[PDB]
């Protein structure tokens, strides 16, 4: 309903934490993996127009750079934590495919492949290539594009 | 629920209207570009699939769509109101890229693609992509004022 998977495009895999539990501690890496389960759904909670906290659904737990800077260099790992603040708002861009922080640098898997192993890191880039886009897609059906704007 | 917005020309300021500015335009009426702020120029955007939905005129219902109803609208296809509601009148509301993409693919466009077209200028169906067919999609009380059409 709310819920979706966020599918790496060049791959296939998704966006998991690490380790796969419903209940991730704080600080918890953000890896690809190609499995699908409950654990790894996510929603959307709107904050300000395009701005919201991308959330993992079993845990309420939101994606963060790991030490909450307003403006995280490259290479700085997304991790979940249960913190909520205007450090932790990303754009789900949903046209050109990305996902995009406020201070303007996007989601990659690190190392920049097309092709990343299981449990690869995701970290922050400034950079727009194929290896960064995501779709946004049905736990229902891995293949069809959904809102996450509800 | 659906937010009320201004669909705003962003290289002129204008915004799209029904010709007239009728609170219940006729099947047919234009949808054109005016400067005029008023609540029968407010939109509403009813999301079908995904990215997809209508562009709802908010005071009467009617939807905007390529006059015609063909599934893949030519270059020059006028942009009217109707109450019709079906796939053909599928728009996407890019707020990235800030565009109003139909879903065969061309954009909504001033006719004859000026960056500062007169009042009362038709819009057209056209698959080019310039300064002068972008659009933003702004509050009623704040017509600098982003507001998110998806919810």
């Amino acid at each position: 309903m709310t819920t979706f998977l966020i599918k790496h495009k060049a791959s296939g895999k998704f966006l998991h934490p690490k380790g796969g539990s419903s209940n991730p501690a704080n600080d918890t890496n953000l890896v690809l993996h190609s499995d699908i389960h409950e654990r790894m759904y996510f929603q959307f909670d709107v904050v300000d127009e395009r701005w919201g906290y991308i959330k993992h659904a079993a845990s309420g737990k939101i994606v963060h750079p790991l030490g909450g800077k307003a403006d995280p260099p490259n290479e700085t790992k997304l991790v979940l934590h249960q913190d909520r603040h205007d450090r932790a708002l990303f754009a789900m861009d949903f046209f050109n495919d990305n996902i995009i922080h406020k201070a303007g640098k996007y989601i990659h898997p690190k190392g920049g492949s097309t092709n990343p192993p299981n449990e690869t890191l995701t970290v922050m880039h400034g950079d727009k290539h194929k290896a960064m886009e995501f779709i946004f897609v049905s736990p229902k059906d891995k293949d069809k594009r959904v809102l996450v704007y509800v």
